């Protein structure tokens, strides 16, 4: 409150790190569906179900531009990208599956790094 704050939690690696952790996610191998943004013309449905669509190309412009204000406002975005394709995509497909090993994957990265 007023005058009265926790301890300093040292967050001046942050930047840094969830650099190294997207390159980590943009150099998987199951990476490829969520490189670039979905193409809204040629995909049907996909404009209007889903809401906010993400990828990893945009989540990297908006970390290198200084549109990510915390670790937290990247982590979410990350997540949704997993939870789009959870939305879009059947568990027993190619891209279905490639969203499940991809969150896993990130998963722990971010466990390991900041937990």
């Amino acid at each position: 409150s007023m005058s009265v704050k926790k301890p300093k939690r040292d967050d001046s690696k942050d930047l840094a790190l969830c650099s190294m952790i997207l390159t980590e996610m943009e150099t998987h191998e199951d990476a490829w569906p969520f490189l670039l943004p979905v193409n809204l013309k040629l995909v049907p449905g996909y404009k209007k179900v889903i809401k906010k669509p993400m990828d990893f190309s945009t989540i990297r412009e908006k970390l290198s531009s200084g549109q990510y204000p915390n670790l937290e406002t990247f982590a979410l975005d990350v997540r949704l990208v997993f939870d789009n394709c959870e939305t879009f995509n059947e568990d027993d497909s190619d891209i279905g599956r490639a969203g499940h090993n991809m969150r896993k994957y990130f998963e722990k990265k971010w466990t390991d790094t900041f937990k």
